[PDB]
């Protein structure tokens, strides 16, 4: 049905990204609880068990069986707008859902900023003690 | 923004599509009130003011100026749930506009399925006379 762009609001999208997730029953952090708090799984070689909200695009790793994804999100996010959503899917008018995919847009250029920055003011540095360095000599 | 084949729920983007249409300012038909009707210009050689339903895909041809969208629609076909939309788009709930798509799709089939019906009864005709021209030798 949905466009690729909008299938992540979807409980049961984000649900069956969790393949080879490792916290299954009698865990309080399953793929069906990751995937309530808005968590998306997306392991890397380094890091596993990566879950990103797929809405404010937080990163968590180091989960552990007892974990509740919504008090960490919570925790690790509370600007998150997703975590006050109430309604179902279906039950949101397109005027909301125009609202919140506005909103996630915006949560994404964030992150993509805050990135680059870092990356940037990492790479300041290197130039900055190379100068140094050749100033010493 | 909105996936191309939900664009046509759209006024403006219905309205878009009027191109070269003759009724304009003092005109009961304009694109605007076309459009509020749910009709997409779509126009060949032969019929240049062609108008379709959207949602229903009824065709209506002959527009004079004095025409009333709405009136004509409803004359055309009585049974068209998009004549029942009161609310906007925005204020729809999705559940309700999936529904509505779930419609648009049925009518679609049933349009194209009653199209294949003319062609069959069309080409019956000419195999029909084709055999009597034979038979008479
Ligand atoms: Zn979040
Ligand atoms: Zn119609």
């Amino acid at each position: 049905t949905l466009p690729p762009a909008w299938q992540p609001f979807l409980k049961d999208h984000r649900i069956s990204t969790f393949k080879n997730w490792p916290f299954l029953e009698g865990c309080a952090c399953t793929p069906e609880r990751m995937a309530e708090a808005g968590f998306i799984h997306c392991p890397t070689e380094n890091e596993p068990d990566l879950a990103q909200c797929f809405f404010c695009f937080k990163e968590l790793e180091g989960w552990e069986p007892d974990d509740d994804p919504i008090e960490e999100h919570k925790k690790a996010s509370s600007g998150c707008a997703f975590l006050s959503v109430k309604k179902q899917f279906e039950e949101l008018t397109l005027g909301e859902f125009l609202k919140l995919d506005r909103e996630r847009a915006k949560n994404k250029i964030a992150k993509e900023t805050n990135n680059k920055k870092k990356e940037f003011e990492e790479t300041a540095k290197k130039v900055r003690r190379a100068i140094e360095q050749l100033a010493a000599m």
